[PDB]
């Protein structure tokens, strides 16, 4: 079907929410990495397509996404570049793993409306 901007808004949101208010799994994904200031240089070297929870909620707010598996592409991009830039063993490596289960939980019903 064809998703009204504001319907999908309106299901989506919280879904984002939860991931947004995971402490302190989220922390490292709330806004766009910036290798400059952290002293990681070759991020993007290994990152080519950075996403973050700020900007997801951006491109939700903005109506940037016409149908939902585009948000959960956006969703697990983020969450993939996490898992393929850290060590398995870091820190951001289990907090991603963490947020992914807690989108998994929240996800499925909501496609199921949809
Ligand atoms: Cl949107």
């Amino acid at each position: 079907k064809i998703f009204k901007p504001e319907e999908l808004r309106q299901a989506l949101m919280p879904t984002l929410e939860a991931l947004y208010r995971q402490d302190p799994e989220s922390l490292p994904f709330r806004q766009p990495v910036d290798p400059q200031l952290l002293g990681i240089p070759d991020y993007f070297d290994i990152v080519k397509s950075p996403m973050d929870l700020s900007t997801i909620k951006r491109k939700l707010d903005t109506g940037q996404y016409q149908e939902p598996w585009q948000y959960v592409d956006d969703i697990w991009l983020m969450f993939n570049n996490a898992w393929l830039y850290n060590r398995k063993t870091s820190r951001v490596y289990k907090y991603c793993s963490k947020l992914s289960e807690v989108f998994e939980q929240e996800i499925d019903p909501v496609m199921q409306s949809l």
